[PDB]
């Protein structure tokens, strides 16, 4: 039997469930998959509110797995698990077995460099460059008996709104789609979105292709996937709890444990530099684990012919701290329950946990929040590191890992996305390493959050940087980084982020007793409950800053090509953002948006993202378990 629950934050939960899950309200599609947020009129990550992401999916995991905890019935899990198999993991038809077995665990792919502009694009292939070793692909056929990899693709075009369709066909939904491509200074208004299996069908004379590649010969037809590394772990984060609460009741959600388990086994491709190369030792190929950092990069992506058997993979060089989750790293090494089929999956995964704390520690700023991360491709093409950049086991420290525009360390969400599944270690284990990290962000944050007389509040936004940390030494360890400082540039009121907020606080109070951390939990709890709660949730009006954008942006498109999207847009040098999406014109809010531009007003916006609410829900949930009374 489940211990008690507090029926105050229990009773907002299931209203806020009921709210999420109202067919009325419109937060899934037909087929139950849920959508970036309500509202189509969107551009953040995903360029247009019906995709769907990886990180929804395991959002939406998180949220049924807690409903299961105070209904008993986890059948809504088993179907959260069920959606994501069908329509985010690329089945035997979207990633060919016959092109995935003829995969070289000792040619993984061809090098391409990166730029900062996107109009250095398309990256020119050499195959003169050397490319290291997969150790792990062996592992995986093995235990599972097949090439195609098994975790989720990161984008998902749910109603076919591009027109791509599935397999080329133009007309079934959902679609796989993928948009960033061109590196760090190609922000969300600067992409080409591009099909996953690109026949030649749309875009241009090959598909959307040479684009982003270029290669000596001609380019055939081919998928590609990639994966976002934090939305996987969270996945198994969440089914652990789902794991935990289903045996306190007698129950058993033993198939979607065993998705999760092989997910978490193929995570372990984003361990890897993105050409296999040594970490550390940047321009020598891989002879196999010397080039594992064992953090959770960016990505690890995938892909092979169509028409012709071949196929690739890569891992990634870049690190930023937001994506670790040491709680599931956990899981997969100690859980008995979670220990993946390979041989080598419980052991790296072991290797990982110690490494991601050595990581955030070394992150750690004078004032507590947490830096960006590191690489081990300087600039995207392994070229040296300079003068006194200071590194982690031979990777160059770097601000903003891979996204510039803007920089992926201003958003405040990354410091309490991380720091949560921090809290959750630390609730669980009492890990002392975790225990010094909290005990420092949590008084940063602690004093960063103001309450306003009239129930409503604001918590940091925008977060800028300054300084470096010192070069670790895994003996000497933590110096203070005295001259690594975080500055809050701007404060708001994001309720998804004071949601997460008020999660990590209330696991880390119910671990240390610290009073002011609890308090504060509740109070955002509290206020976000009265002052912004309406029919689908909640929300409150922000600023969309940079939807200027939608008119003035214009998008690369190299000299002599030209394409058209499916819809018939002209894809041609001189486009602006809104001129390959010509859709977009008819969304119940372009009007008003317009309207506001020309007025020269920033337009606002009161959005339902999915994320955000279930965030909100599962932090109710989480403070309803660990205080009781
Ligand atoms: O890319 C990180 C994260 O961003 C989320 O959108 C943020 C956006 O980055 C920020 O500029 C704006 O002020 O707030 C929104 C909402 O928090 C996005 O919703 C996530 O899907 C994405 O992973
Ligand atoms: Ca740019």
């Amino acid at each position: 039997a489940s211990s008690p629950a507090n029926k105050v934050y229990q009773d907002r939960f299931e209203s806020m469930y009921s709210k999420i899950k109202d067919p009325a309200n419109g937060y899934f599609s037909e087929q139950g998959i849920p959508y970036h947020s309500i509202e189509t009129l969107m551009v953040e990550a995903p360029d247009y509110g019906h995709v769907t992401t990886s990180e929804a999916m395991s959002y939406y995991m998180w949220l049924e797995a807690m409903h299961g905890r105070f209904s008993g019935d986890f059948t809504g899990f088993d179907k959260s698990w069920s959606v994501t198999e069908q329509y985010l993991i690329p089945t035997e038809k979207d990633q060919p077995n016959t092109s995935m077995s003829r995969y070289d665990a000792n040619k993984p792919a061809t090098y391409a460099p990166e730029f900062q502009d996107p109009s250095k694009y398309p990256s020119p292939l050499d195959t003169s460059q050397p490319v290291g070793r997969d150790p792990i692909n062996s592992q995986l056929t093995s235990a599972y008996g097949t090439s195609m990899l098994y975790g989720m693709h990161w984008i998902l075009d749910v109603d076919n709104w591009y027109g791509f369709g599935a397999r080329a066909d133009g007309t079934s939904k959902p679609s796989y789609i993928n948009t960033f491509q061109r590196g760090e200074q190609e922000s969300t208004w600067e992409t080409i979105p591009q099909p996953c299996w690109d026949e030649h069908k749309f875009g241009g004379q090959y598909g959307f292709l040479d684009l982003f590649t270029k290669d000596t010969g001609t380019p055939a037809k081919q998928f590609k996937y990639t994966n976002a590394p934090d939305a996987d772990a969270r996945a198994v984060q969440a089914t652990y709890w789902a794991d935990q609460w289903a045996k306190e009741q007698g129950k058993s959600v033993s198939t979607s444990v065993g998705k999760a388990t092989k997910m978490g086994d193929y995570l372990r491709y984003s361990f890897f530099d993105k050409y296999f190369r040594k970490i550390g030792q940047p321009s020598q190929a891989g002879t196999g684990y010397d080039a594992a950092h064992y953090l959770l990069s960016w990505y690890y992506a995938w892909g092979g012919g169509i028409d012709s058997t071949w196929s690739w993979i890569i891992g990634s060089s870049h690190n930023h701290f937001g994506y670790q989750n040491p709680f599931a790293a956990w899981v997969l090494s100690t859980d008995a329950n979670f220990k993946p089929k390979s041989s080598n999956g419980a052991s790296d995964w072991a290797k990982s946990l110690d490494r991601q704390l050595e990581f955030y520690q070394w992150l750690q700023s004078a004032e507590g929040a947490i830096a960006g991360g590191a690489t081990n491709s300087w600039n995207g093409r392994y070229e040296a590191v300079p003068s006194g950049t200071s590194t982690f086991y031979g990777m160059g420290y770097v601000e903003n890992p891979v996204y510039a525009d803007p920089g992926s360390n201003t958003w405040f969400g990354m410091q309490v996305w991380s720091m949560q599944r921090v809290a959750e270690l630390y609730y669980k284990t009492g890990d002392a390493r975790a225990k010094k990290l909290l005990d420092k962000w949590a008084k940063w944050i602690n004093g960063e959050i103001k309450f306003n007389a009239d129930g409503t509040f604001q918590i940091p936004s925008t977060i800028d940087w300054e300084g470096q940390p010192d070069t670790w030494n895994p003996t000497q360890g933590y110096t203070g980084n005295a001259n690594l400082h975080v500055k809050v540039v701007n404060y708001g009121t994001d309720l998804g982020c004071a949601s997460s907020l008020a999660n990590t606080l209330t696991y880390y109070a119910a671990k240390s007793g610290d009073e002011t951390s609890r308090q504060n939990a509740q109070k955002l709890l509290d206020a976000m409950w009265n002052n912004y709660s309406d029919s689908k949730g909640i929300s409150t009006v922000e600023q969309r800053g940079d939807y200027h954008r939608f008119l003035d942006q214009e998008v690369f498109v190299p000299a002599g090509w030209t394409g058209k999207m499916p819809n018939g847009d002209v894809i041609k040098s001189g486009v602006k953002f809104i001129d390959i999406r010509s859709k977009y014109k008819q969304d119940p809010e372009w009007q008003t948006m317009v309207a506001a531009l020309q007025a020269g007003q920033v337009p606002t916006q009161r959005l339902h993202r999915f994320w955000a609410q279930s965030e909100f829900a599962v932090a109710n949930g989480v403070y309803a378990i660990l205080f009781p009374d």
